[PDB]
């Protein structure tokens, strides 16, 4: 409940430069703690916005019969397969699950909701693939921040697109771009996600400042809920996004749908792909315990 010792320590310490930094921000902390060996296999789906390319993780033991379809955080701007590897080969590894890693593209060179429509591609392409590598036909969508975003708008996309989704697994997301909450407030500064970044994010992805009111951007704003695909939301205690996070996993289990909801005390936004911290693996543990409970 105070902040985490490790995360204390850590926080004391161009848009291609900023992107690259990013990079090798992710890449430092994957050398502190590095990943699990994992099989892979990279390929590119045709989407309706152009090719997307995908890595395919093989756990070395297959135990989850359905297809995990992950969508990287970074605000829309920065991130990649490489950025997330720590996290997505662990979620393989530890779940037994096949993992899609989704490259969806990035604004501002693409903006909303170019990879909103790139992701729902993605998932029915997984889903049609799925029998052919001896799983179930529907899939699980997960993402951590903006991936978290573009997790929750498929699954509420899904029966309108004809596209089958077990479960969502939302990782710290963002879900609301209207509303300031108490969180959004109080966790503006200083908690490695900042306002002023968030401003600057809405600046590259948005067409104008309306589409924050558009339900695939804030979708938290969907007045109906029923019949969602089953829901995991972690959430980080100190984590400007904590919540509106918390205020839609209330909203779906008050709508009905199937849902586990876990704040990590002490934490902060991020927390699941900085492997320096032993929360990312107890959050991963988490999700696997979660995907036990769906059929
Ligand atoms: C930077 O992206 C990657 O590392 C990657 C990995 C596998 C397939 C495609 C890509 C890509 O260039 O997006
Ligand atoms: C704020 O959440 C994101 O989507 C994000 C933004 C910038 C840098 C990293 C991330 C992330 O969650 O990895
Ligand atoms: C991490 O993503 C964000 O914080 C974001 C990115 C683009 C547009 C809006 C937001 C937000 O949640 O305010």
């Amino acid at each position: 409940m105070p902040l985490d010792p490790r995360v204390e320590q850590f926080l004391a310490q161009s848009l291609a430069e900023a992107r690259q930094q990013f990079k090798q921000g992710a890449l430092l902390l994957d050398q502190m703690v590095p990943p699990p060996p994992v099989d892979t296999e990279d390929g590119t789906v045709v989407t309706t916005h152009g090719p997307v390319r995908i890595r395919r993780y093989i756990p070395d033991r297959l135990r989850f019969s359905h297809p995990l379809v992950f969508y990287h955080g970074g605000g829309f701007v920065f991130g990649d397969i490489d950025t997330h590897h720590g996290l997505v080969a662990r979620l393989c590894q530890t779940v037994g699950a096949t993992v899609i890693s989704v490259d969806y593209s990035l604004a501002p060179e693409a903006k909303f909701p170019v990879p909103v429509a790139e992701c729902i591609d993605v998932a029915r392409w997984a889903a049609h693939e799925a029998p052919g590598w001896g799983l179930k036909p529907s899939i699980v969508v997960a993402g951590d921040s903006a991936g978290g975003n573009l997790a929750a708008v498929v699954s509420q996309r899904a029966k309108d697109e004809s596209l089958p989704i077990a479960a969502q697994l939302l990782f710290y997301p963002a879900l609301d771009m209207v509303h300031e909450t108490p969180s959004k407030r109080d966790f503006a500064r200083g908690y490695l996600l900042e306002a002023d970044a968030m401003q600057w994010f809405g600046e590259q992805y948005l067409r104008t400042p309306d589409d924050v009111s558009h339900p695939w951007a804030s979708p938290a704003l969907s007045p109906d809920l029923t019949g969602l695909p089953p829901a995991l939301v972690i959430t980080a205690e100190y984590d400007p996004l904590r919540d509106e996070g918390e205020a839609y996993a209330e909203a779906l289990r008050a709508a009905g749908v199937p849902t586990e909801q876990i704040r990590f005390d002490g934490m902060i936004h991020g927390f699941m792909t900085m492997p320096i911290f032993p929360q990312m693996e107890a959050a991963i543990e988490a999700v696997a315990r979660f995907l036990e409970r769906i059929d």
